[PDB]
């Protein structure tokens, strides 16, 4: 037998903190995890414990080491089946990936209404809050490949597939409540502009190149979701800590028929939290499957992803009363103007089994509504629905994607359709069209109704001549970025010039970043002017005479757009790294853990060396991760308790460590002799605001420490970080 | 009319410097540059300029903004042929990718032999000096996906295809001279092994995880190609400055039909040169499309990459003579042994057009062979023959692949073969079949012979039963890998240790750590007890008693193994990061930029921002980027000429950046007061090996900083790099 005697092979089916196990499938490590969707997929999940080796025809193999030929150094026999049938399959594994939001990662749960809507929608998912639907979400990049790295700066996708009683409904959005473009004509144009030159196929995952800048200079309409881009929005911490959108405006309908606009809101419930871009470009390189890693170990640790779906509900009658078209998919409703209302709760709470089965072949699009919901003219969403069936004709092999095991609903489907490629479902039905009577008509249509009927579009009048033309109402480019500039904290607003400034400094040709800058003088001269100064570009007079913009509605700032105007911290799921040293003092790493514990932070402790370390007091410490290994990027704070600091005193590894986690705004915690390290990284004997210290880790020095890291990076150390060479 | 007055959208059509000019699809920047191959790709380049945007039916588009709505805000109309054209066409650009080696970068050129090799192989294109031979060359990795980074530790690829007078051959090689596995059966499951793994799919483009150990500590003929992984070879500075080998095993035909075994070589004209792994990894975040970029660049600068054609040729009386089994994929041939005879040269020496069309389409399969070449018995290659040809029926949608320009041959082609999708070739034969009387049989096919002749295999006799069965003579595992260990420079050395003890610390189940440690002890004890010491784990009485394997016919080294033990330095194609201040000292810059342009050294001038700086003596100076744009990752030596040095000296990033370049054992010299900079370096006055330093770039400043650039890297640093937080 080759696995271990002591078991250390297989993971604990409970829940344990990040590195604690490895990692494993869903149903193996929460097998009492369940829901509707979940369960129906236990058709096709295949074990393997104590079952044979066997061909797909179930023979089974007896060598599965060897092909077979003419004598032991003589050639391979075309009679062997076995090595042909393998290495076929092995041959054809890959499927295209997505056109765009390649890069991505997916986890089942549920979602359940705080109240029943009905009074004004007729979707059965909201209309009872004591009715569960099983979700499966998806969350992803846009612009890179499938391999590309997690942490770049780009929008996220936050796709949402329920499982409701009365069909799929999908709800496919970002997590910036605009989109770059107003009509999906442009979307290819947009989509080559941002993705891989097509000379050479550089850059992978950045914008940060000629064509994405050149097509942003020639066209306005971008800037909007160009500076959420540039802003910290565009580097999220995690999946957990970023706000999901359904951009455009939607239809709700309720049974007697009336039509209320609305936008689609996830607010995540772990609070908003994003990188900075040093640490998220250099993350790409330590490890570039950081949010794949931080979701599935979320997962296992039961710190599970939560967010709660809100409305921006507009009547039928005020979708003229804004300053903008609702239908604009460049402009963002301010919840100052219309407030979110909360209406249900999701968690995520299941990893997948086999992620390319059930995450690479999932199927989301937005086109799948069910009763109760419908569409509006936005001209995006109008070009995305016939997108995203598509599609999946070349990347899932054709017509019957559905039938693919993650994509099939769970209430009833039937009807007249059949055939197709890889076509699973047996019809017994001696009908295949309607009307017909030799199956009297089965299956029928539905009325539509207040519950169980059928879909009806809302009876929206439709007046004007067939045009290609874009509405005047959409003409109108700055007063939104400028509406988001102002709601950003001043080092929210430095950190927007600085991804600006980094960007359109690798665009090669000169022209291009003139162009861009010229466009960011029409929203804000002080924006304009601090981006023109990092680029070496003087703007001229008449650009410096340029009139702003006009407020949005009357507002001159909305803090809701903010990442951190208004605290919302949650330690819960956070990390912390443990700067070991081979004589630990365990009445601080006692205190540290304690007070860790309570807040449901994890530690992760680390070593300049793997194996074990001993404490003062005899403790056997496992270690997790080097110094290298486990860098200060991938944590949230970092602590160093006492002991022989010696040991770790003249390491540059550990030194190093804490020069990157004070760039990057991180709380450091320093214990007794570990107050030595504060020559490292400058720190007044004093003290300084972000940097907690004592003569040991009790709980007065947790308390500073937790609290730190509620606020989630130290803003106030900015003007200290330039000098420091990290 | 958007492009600028000036026109500097545009490349000149001339070889510039890396960074110069925005680069170019290859026919529009190197026009003049010619072959066959890229000459009878004239039917199917598209140009652009001056002509009518069109459908893809020829039909004029009037507005390409807008999509066709029943008025201007209204939905938008099925009837919109241009739309859906255009999104259909959208929707599905992506096609499956590789199953290995799916990141590449490819580029055309050209082969010529050194003299006509008659005397042992009747080929074609080795028959004649004059004969030029036109060739598509693709390096890639092997594990990431098409989106994933490029400076990994991983093999690398180094595949070229022929375009022959006698048809296409392919050399589908690596760069290390041996494979993991013996028999191709066991592909799909070392690959499965290496790949992300299946419930996360994490980690890209790494072997640094429990898995990939896993079957390593299991499968011990894998030993040999990991320590290959685990040296400086598995971090090549560029696709120019490695080496390839075909692995197996070939036969060489001549016309008196007399086989000769052959395993074939590239040496790397530039030279051999890899980077660090702090380096390496670094670079994956910072400049994840590195090693396509310099590749690019190069060829715009006209530094073509250069590589010699090289024969072991081992007569086949010979076939049983050495300790390893010549067949088996796992051994490679000392040169030391059997030297390696220079047969020709290959410059690659043009870019594609067209990413997609070019690389992506390209199909290489070693089964590719021409008359003149034949296979052997070897195992792995015998399976590799099947997989080449499956795999491009769904890659490439069908088995008309052989019609997409880039694959095919230059030569004629014609045969039976009717229909499959996408058929280009229209055939006009009444015959379908052969024999045939209604066409007089033609196409005829061709006897043997020395010249233009049909293929016929060797006739190699077969003997012994149909078995599944490894042959004895495979099943050895540990001398070839001690081989390498004991060739290898004592700082190489390191660096095979280091990277063993970081990939294993990265294995979350200890007891694999373990057993991979078990298995380094069955190569050298030295080894195995420092990658121990590095994990915390102490070797038993047992593991310090295994004896050695034996050595390889009498070798205990051979120097030809190590990248660096015998000196190849070529600095030409290399680059200089030069550091500016606001007022340079105008003589140090004039001699630093010509003493590199002398010697084909290409710089990069750096500064805090964009834009310009002017020099002491009023000479504007373009600054190409800034200090964290284009960190030292990037160069392979840094100068800071003299100025005002007080202008950058209290900068962060621009000390940062001479840490970095110090770690990684780079060159670095600096001139007047830029001296003030090795206190950041922690340099004594009496200055050290390695970094070069005077009272301005004058007089032997530039000759000392290209003699330490030749050497590559200052290897006496590493005592000295442990200690600095960098
Ligand atoms: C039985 C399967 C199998 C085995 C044992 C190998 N390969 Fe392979 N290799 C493939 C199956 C395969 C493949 C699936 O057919 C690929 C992927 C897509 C393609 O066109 O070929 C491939 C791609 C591939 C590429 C990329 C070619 C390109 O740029 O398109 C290179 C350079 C190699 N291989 C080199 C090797 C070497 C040096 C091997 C061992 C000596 C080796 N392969 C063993
Ligand atoms: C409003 C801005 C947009 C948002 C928020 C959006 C959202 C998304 C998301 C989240 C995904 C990933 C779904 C998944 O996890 O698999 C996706 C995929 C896709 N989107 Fe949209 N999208 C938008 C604009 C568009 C437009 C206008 C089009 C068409 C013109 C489009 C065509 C596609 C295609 C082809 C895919 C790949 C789908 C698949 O292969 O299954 N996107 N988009």
């Amino acid at each position: 037998s080759l696995a271990p005697e002591d078991g250390s092979h297989r993971p604990a089916a409970e829940p344990t903190p990040p590195g604690a196990q490895p990692t494993a499938p869903g149903s193996l490590k929460a097998p009492d995890t369940r829901n509707e969707k979940l369960n129906s997929l236990e058709d096709v999940r295949k074990g393997s414990e104590n079952y044979a080796l066997t061909t797909n025809q179930g023979v089974r193999i007896a060598d599965d080491q060897n092909s077979l030929r003419a004598g032991s150094r003589g050639p391979t026999l075309l009679e062997d089946f076995i090595l042909r049938e393998k290495i076929t399959h092995f041959d054809h594994e890959r499927i295209p990936e997505r056109i765009v939001h390649a890069r991505g990662s997916a986890a089942h749960g549920y979602f359940q209404p705080y109240k029943s809507l009905s009074d004004i929608t007729k979707a059965d998912f909201l209309s009872d809050p004591n009715k569960i639907t099983p979700v499966f979400v998806r969350f992803s990049t846009v612009q890179g490949g499938a391999g590309s790295a997690d942490t770049v700066r780009d929008i996220r996708g936050f796709a949402t597939k329920f499982y409701t009683e009365e069909g799929i409904f999908d709800l496919v959005g970002n997590n910036t409540p605009i989109f770059f473009i107003q009509d999906a004509h442009k979307f290819p144009d947009f989509v080559h502009a941002v993705k891989p030159e097509p000379h050479w196929a550089i850059p992978q995952g950045q914008a940060a190149h000629d064509t994405f800048w050149d097509y942003v200079s020639l066209q306005p309409e971008t800037l909007h979701n160009v500076m959420w881009a540039m802003s910290d929005r565009g580097i999220p911490r995690s999946y957990r800590t970023m706000e999901g959108f359904g951009i455009h405006t939607f239809r709700l309908i309720n049974a007697e028929g009336k039509a209320t606009f609305v936008r689609f809101h996830w607010k995540p419930l772990a609070g908003k939290a994003s990188l900075v871009w040093d640490e998220a470009q250099k993350l790409t390189g330590r490890d570039p499957d950081f949010h794949r890693r931080e979701l599935w170990e979320a997962i296992e640790a039961g710190d599970f992803p939560e967010y709660e779906l809100g409305f921006q509900l507009i009547p039928e009658e005020d979708e003229f009363k804004f300053d903008f078209d609702l239908l604009d998919p460049t402009k963002l409703i301010p919840e100052e103007l219309v407030p979110v209302q909360r209406v249900g709760k999701m968690v995520l709470n299941r990893n997948p089994d086999n992620f390319f089965a059930e995450n690479e072949q999932a199927a989301f699009h937005p086109g799948h509504i069910v009763p109760g919901l419908d569409f509006t003219n936005d001209p995006l969403l109008q070009g995305r629905l016939f997108s995203y069936t598509d599609t999946q004709i070349s990347r899932l092999g054709g017509p019957n994607f559905h039938e693919i095991p993650i994509n099939r609903p769970t209430c009833p489907y039937h009807n007249f359709q059949r055939d197709g490629m890889h076509r699973m479902g047996i019809d017994t039905n001696p009908a295949n069209y309607e009307p017909n009577s030799i199956n009297d008509n089965w299956p029928r249509e539905t009325p539509p109704g207040p519950k169980r009927g059928g879909f009806e579009s809302y009876q929206e009048r439709v007046e004007g001549n067939k045009v290609r033309e874009r509405s005047p109402s959409f003409g109108e480019y700055y007063s939104h970025p400028r509406l988001f500039w102002l709601s950003q904290t001043p080092f929210e607003q430095r950190h927007i010039v600085d991804g600006f400034s980094f960007e359109l400094s690798k665009v090669v040709r000169p022209y291009i970043r003139e162009r861009v800058v010229d466009q960011l003088a029409h929203i804000d001269l002080t924006l304009a002017q601090a981006v023109a100064k990092n680029l070496g570009i003087e703007l001229t007079d008449d650009q410096l005479n340029i009139t702003p913009p006009p407020d949005v509605n009357g507002l001159k700032k909305d803090p809701s757009l903010s990442l951190y105007a208004i605290p919302d911290g949650d330690v819960k799921g956070r990390v912390v790294a443990i700067l070991l040293n081979d004589e630990v003092r365990s009445a601080d790493l006692l205190a540290i853990l304690k007070a860790l514990k309570a807040k449901g932070v994890h530690a992760k402790l680390l070593y300049s060396r793997m194996g074990e370390v001993t404490a003062d007091d005899g403790t056997v410490l496992p270690i997790a991760a080097t110094f290298a290994g486990a860098p200060s990027l991938t944590v949230d704070a970092v602590i160093v308790p006492c002991g022989n600091i010696a040991d770790i005193a003249d390491n540059g590894d550990a030194n190093y460590y804490l020069m990157e986690a004070y760039k990057h705004l991180k709380p450091i915690a320093l214990a007794g002799d570990a107050r030595k390290f504060k020559a490292t990284i400058k720190i007044a004997d004093q003290g300084e605001e972000g940097i907690v210290e004592a003569d040991s880790a009790d709980g007065s020095f947790m308390d500073e420490l937790l609290t730190l890291m509620a606020a989630h990076r130290v803003w106030s150390r900015i003007p200290k970080i330039d000098k420091i060479p990290a």
